[PDB]
């Protein structure tokens, strides 16, 4: 519900650890979750982009939902990735997730590849929002799906009693407009780690983050500074935060974040194809920029076992 | 095989007709196919973007492949859409399609949403090409998938004995480079109807088309004129052809092409959500521009039956 | 000097009022200047983009510099627009301006139309900075000049003892990097009114503004709120400020700002060709959005007298 | 007049040779003109972009006009660059050029930097077209001036009795529309060397070229092949022509073309600031790609003498 997520500032879009053979590494999940909870993750998004959801089956996502719920144990609210570019598929899966329970919301992305019109988007998100007991957060990211929801269509959907938020990845101008004209019980999150400083100053509710995996402390430091009216401290952190964010996306995410987490000893493992791990040369630089670590010594993307 | 598709000039990316309830209209297929074959379609791509493949299940696509093969009866070669943004899913389906048989090639798109690197794309396509007997045509379209295969990576993949073509939707500069440096047994298609004229002049092998549904004759007249060294006639058709192509994409495809086909009486039906049919105001304009027709008059996207 | 401009927060890029015959309206200058100074303009840029400098002769600009200095009377520091896309022209004019005197700095834009390389830009700005006693503020705006100074080249130029600032119109990511790595005696201004809020929070020195003409008070209220740690008030003003900024650029600037100033009764007059005044339909909308005013009603761009 | 330029296929946008001290090298002009005339230049544009006109004074342009007219001696028609981003300046200069005589047309670019609206553009070009006896060709290039003329505004201007052409640098879709709906006695040239093949196939009148300086023969070869219905030959040349064009713009033009012309022994000299000569490393590659030459062994842009 909205009330469940209301106070969340740093929602982490959780990676999916994989074994070398391509199967999910469930054994690695507890250590990673505890790391997040020890580093100011106050909410967790499962089966998002960062989780490599395109390469996960719906049934694998349900197993992941179970594995994480067991560890988290109601300590922080959870959001489930439920939407695809197929409205029927999204409807059936959100029903399964609502039935499975334990989630504060379902995340549904603006459909990718098929490039729907504003009206298509409207009917897509209305159908998902109508489908179950689980409230919906809209994921708007033209950088990944080409098309984008206009703020006009967004606010029309925001009026739905079962749509309670947006993970907005467009412009700060758009961000400001949504904050200004938002209805009640509707949350506005940025999905852009580099913009979080600006988004929070603008009046956003938080960030749905990749960088909170590895830089949770300094993000909290920055957010605390903003909230405690120490703008000089917040800006200083932000200026130093930007190149770290940039490094985390200097190869297709979540390859960079997985490389750092592997270095930290968290067995994030490789990426599932079509994604490949970051090249060794990039890994050394990435680790140096993001966490100030010294990394030592072709890449292979993996496949979900066909047996 | 390459030999099967060698002489193709106009390959139609066939729509999927839907009933008003959301199920596939198999009844309407025989009439639509015969229409294409009577209007200079010399090859058919099934389960492409125009077919609304992202809203079709793999099982539904197999059912479509069966229905079309029964009607076509080997008259023209067929290409099956096999690729998704999930390499494992793509491997399993291309193996199913190869076993099903009766296809000249399989089309695999550059992965959408997850935005893989060049090395990601390479391993993705290599795995699909390694997977079965069915040769692969790569589908390169940054306009839908954000990322794109560079000509270098493209030509690396072209050297694979089981990769025999590309459906290129980038620029004419890229097309020229590819045509220049192509290996043997490799077909270069444009996936953009508005570029078909320039691509053919440049030395391309043909077009995988939406416009062939409704404007097959004038496309054939243009191509014939290019082949018979009547460039003035070719250019004349091209200059009048462009606003027709523009109309076909003035609402998210395949909405406009379905509208025209419905007007022509082929029961293409509505689109599946997240795509909605073209608005009534657009429908009249589109028909007037594309087929010089007079159309006599909220839209509803439909869903695959959950039963 | 740097010291003269150090404490500036809102620097207005002053318009050039024109008579209906195309000559400069020097009569209207005294009233417009006093208006700016009574509405929290703490510095004035003369002969900038907003002044329609490309349609002014160098001799006319000297006449403007004289008229403004007489009225201002040293109350606020002044910046002279000195740079064109011709390095020699720029050298000769900055030497004239330095000899004329009474300016805190000279503004030199990144050359337009000819699209120089980074090394071209470097030598361009170095020559202008070497040319005279007048320190230089670089004007970086790819939105008008296509090309842009990279932060690296920008910071190379910043090390020049006679380059003391930048008017940055790129992104907030670039702004942050520049603020972080700035040398001593170097001012960082945003030239984008809609970014002023985020730039100030990020640590920028101020704004060189169009909006200050008509909305100086609320900009000062916003800046004061940023300075007094009242971020909620600041963000509130910002969110309402953005559609006002958008209106000011809804027709090629300075057409919209001149329309408002004419409505306010300052005889800003028309624009010089190739710029035309804002259309009557736009004028009413713009005034309503920007200054909440009720406007009671072919446009004509005017020419500098050939006599 | 239109009749003067009607049969022109390859119009060369002539460079301006400079001495090391920054002054125009008039001594170098005769050799270059003869080279052009010996290599299928059938018309010459003076004081265009390639001429580095932004760095030339109007009085220098008149001297260049005289120097070239003396050498050419009516052998080929000439077009003069007369337009700036200042309508009054453009009006006064076209009057001087019409009075000076010897030109078939004046070229006027869409105003740069000030980003006028369609109406501003209309009134700008109407004023220039109204000003003198010399007919006008519109230069539409958003790549250099940001803004662009819509085909609608272009064709409105095309109806002016004293506007007889366009140097179009947008898209081939736009190119086709203009060719289709052109009025009588109106010429359509591409200003994009890489597009010339496509433009000519589409029905354009010719190219206003940079590459004709160094690759005049193969362009003529290509154009002859198109005109003689040998499309295979024309395409083969085009595919090999593209990387040569690309090399000619791999550093800000006309630096690359000047480097090749200096290698050919034509004393093109350096570029005037803000443009700098191509770096030695680029020069070696450029010469190899464009003219298959082997080049042997910081850069300095020059300034027009201030004495
Ligand atoms: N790979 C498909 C299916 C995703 C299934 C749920 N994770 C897609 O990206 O849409
Ligand atoms: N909707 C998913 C699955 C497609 C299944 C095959 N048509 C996707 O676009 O990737
Ligand atoms: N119109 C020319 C000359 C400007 C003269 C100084 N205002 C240009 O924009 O470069
Ligand atoms: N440098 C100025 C003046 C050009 C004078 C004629 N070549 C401009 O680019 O507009
Ligand atoms: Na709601
Ligand atoms: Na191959
Ligand atoms: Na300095
Ligand atoms: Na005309």
């Amino acid at each position: 519900s909205y009330q469940d997520l209301k106070e969340c500032k740093i929602i982490t879009a959780f990676i999916t650890p994989f074994h070398e053979d391509g199967s999910i590494n469930f054994d690695a999940i507890p250590a990673l979750i505890e790391h997040l909870l020890a580093h100011h993750t106050d909410g967790i998004l499962l089966a998002g982009t960062t989780a490599e959801s395109p390469t996960l089956t719906h049934d694998e996502e349900l197993e992941l939902f179970a594995a994480v719920q067991k560890v988290v144990n109601g300590r922080v609210p959870l959001i489930a990735g439920v939407g695809t570019n197929d409205t029927r598929d999204s409807i059936e899966f959100v029903k399964e997730v609502a039935e499975f329970g334990g989630f504060a919301a379902g995340l549904a992305i603006v459909p990718y590849y098929n490039k729907p019109s504003q009206e298509g988007m409207y009917q897509h998100f209305k159908a998902i929002a109508d489908a179950s007991d689980l409230p919906i957060i809209i994921y708007n990211i033209p950088g990944r799906v080409v098309v984008e929801l206009t703020p006009e269509t967004m606010l029309r959907l925001a009026d739905h009693p079962n749509i309670i938020g947006v993970k907005e990845c467009t412009s700060l101008a758009n961000m400001a407009y949504l904050i200004e004209h938002k209805p009640e019980e509707f949350l506005i999150y940025t999905g852009e780690d580099g913009d979080a400083f600006h988004a929070m100053n603008l009046g956003a509710d938080g960030v749905i983050s990749v960088a909170s995996h590895t830089n949770g402390d300094e993000m909290h430091e920055m957010f605390t500074a903003i909230a405690e009216s120490d703008m000089k401290k917040a800006a200083a952190i932000q200026r130093k935060f930007i190149p770290k964010v940039n490094a985390l996306f200097s190869y297709p995410s979540p390859a960079p974040v997985k490389a750092i987490l592997n270095y930290m000893g968290f067995e994030a493992g490789p990426t599932r194809l079509p994604l490949v791990p970051a090249p060794e040369e990039d890994v050394k630089r990435i680790i140096k920029v993001v966490v100030d670590g010294d990394y030592e010594a072709t890449v292979t993307g993996v496949l979900r076992p066909d047996y």
